[PDB]
């Protein structure tokens, strides 16, 4: 049962239209995001496609200084290819990827999905009330 | 009393040895930190640094996407060179750069400057259960 996907960090390969409407049309996080944000933002990301047969079918996106930080975000899997382990295959891609070691911090964001990250080493914040942000959720919308 | 100080985001005018040091010395998230690291953070970051006649005073480093997320940290002033006014210089330059506009999110930690970032608009976390983090404090020690 193991999956037949393909994992690339070549942002080439990446359908950018697919991410674009999975972004905008299908999570709260990313609502509405223009073209032209998602393609900046990958342009100056770590990015990881899973491919089958020719299509893109996952994703995960890393912004890091590949030394000290990285924050995790956008992961999806389409919902036809669900529980294949494709969202696996790309977090041990990021889990092993060689300019992802050694890092002081790695930071995510999640409504849902604690037990999931759990798995990965990810923990609640050592140190909450250090944590300060400037957050707008639903920027993109009007 | 306005400073007198000038501020830039051309790598190549930074001291990366007093970056170093002083990051490794004389602060307690980036105690030990090796200068291939330092080097390699500030390669992939979006550096800002703060100069008095020919010397570096200031430092400010942000990580980020440029269209969706930032996160910023190394913050520092030189002791002989506090209360002149150089922190919200480089600040003020963080908030008004043009590749950092737009953010849904722009995150922090701080141990005891809360007040501080406050004035630049940063809050606690608006949902703080849904934050994760692989964080190991004291990384390069040992």
């Amino acid at each position: 049962g193991m999956p037949h996907v393909h994992v690339s960090t070549d942002n080439s390969l990446l359908d950018i239209g697919l991410i674009h409407r999975t972004l905008s049309q299908d999570t709260d996080w990313a609502k509405d995001i223009p073209l032209a944000l998602v393609q900046r933002a990958i342009d100056h990301s770590l990015c990881f496609g899973g491919f089958v047969d020719g299509r893109q079918v996952a994703f995960a996106r890393v912004i890091s200084d590949y030394a000290t930080f990285a924050y995790l975000g956008d992961v999806f899997v389409l919902p036809e290819h669900r529980g294949r382990g494709y969202s696996k295959a790309l977090m041990d891609a990021v889990m092993a990827h060689p300019d992802l070691q050694g890092l002081r911090r790695f930071s995510l964001a999640t409504s849902d999905a604690h037990g999931l990250y759990a798995r990965y080493g990810f923990t609640p914040p050592l140190f909450p009330q250090s944590l300060m942000e400037r957050y707008v959720p639903g920027l993109y919308s009007t």
